């Protein structure tokens, strides 16, 4: 009997659906990603090489005629997302605990030479503890392969969440796309807010930060340690962008917080 599992509940949307399901024996709970039925065929892929406490584990899937079942961590805690207060954000302490949690997971996929591409509180889950994990990984591809990077061209990812040069650019650098989208979660954990549609030059919140008029919303509601973590991030040429090995060193990210 311990291969049976009821489905209990319906957990959400994307894009099929996601359950929750119980084992019948044990009682242990799992995310059952349920697709109708290439794509799936890759995320499975990469979902076999996931081995860390910041990212959903994959247990294994099976396929029902045309149906694929992917069999993931269940997160009880919900979507990070669910933990922003609109217009407030959470408290400053929460926010670097949950940012450094985004940042070992973001180093162990990037250590792997794996992306996710698609950074964003609704794909960040939390457990039974409140400890963060990247979730979903069907937007995901390899960026380096035998210690060979390879740039990436296709367009995906979230708009407000996404990086310049994407929009701009033909190629780019793997790397700093994901460091953007964190620091865009970053912001929306202090502020309640995001800040713009799109980091086009046709956005007027994307000027408005590119000619540091910090006296604004939303950087006006964020102290100054994580603004000038936030400055270093959120800079246009991904070349000049910060780095996680110097985002581990910023003096917010080392700042002690307490509630
Ligand atoms: C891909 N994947 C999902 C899970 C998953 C695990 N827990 N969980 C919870 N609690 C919710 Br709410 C959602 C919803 C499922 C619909 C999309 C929402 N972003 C998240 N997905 C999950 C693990 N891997």
């Amino acid at each position: 009997f311990v291969e049976d599992w009821d489905l209990v509940q319906t957990l959400g949307e994307g894009a099929g659906e996601v359950q929750l399901a119980v084992n019948r024996v044990t009682e242990e709970a799992v995310a059952v990603k349920i697709v109708d039925m290439e794509n799936i065929k890759k995320e499975i892929c990469i979902n076999k090489m996931l081995n860390h406490e910041n990212v959903v584990k994959f247990y294994g899937h099976r396929r029902e005629g045309n149906i694929q079942y992917l069999f993931l961590e269940y997160c009880s805690g919900g979507e990070l997302f669910d933990r922003i207060e609109p217009d407030i954000g959470m408290p400053e302490p929460d926010a670097q605990r949950f940012f450094h949690q985004l940042m070992a997971g973001v180093v162990y996929l990037h250590g792997i030479g794996i992306t996710h591409r698609d950074i964003k509180p609704e794909n960040l889950l939390l457990d039974e503890r409140d400890n963060l994990k990247i979730s979903d990984f069907g937007l995901a591809t390899v960026f380096r392969y035998n210690n060979r990077e390879r740039l990436l061209n296709k367009m995906c990812g979230t708009l407000p969440y996404v990086a310049p040069e994407l929009l701009k650019r033909r190629e780019f650098h793997a790397e700093p796309v994901d460091v953007w989208s964190c620091g865009i979660v970053l912001t929306a954990m202090l502020a309640g807010e995001l800040p713009w549609d799109q980091p086009s030059d046709s956005c007027q919140e994307y000027s408005d930060w590119k000619e540091k008029k910090t006296y604004l919303n939303p950087w006006k509601k964020i102290d100054s340690a994580p603004l000038a973590l936030l400055h270093k991030i959120l800079v246009e040429n991904p070349s000049a962008r910060i780095t996680i090995p110097d985002i581990k060193k910023d003096r917010w990210y080392n700042k002690p917080l307490k509630k």
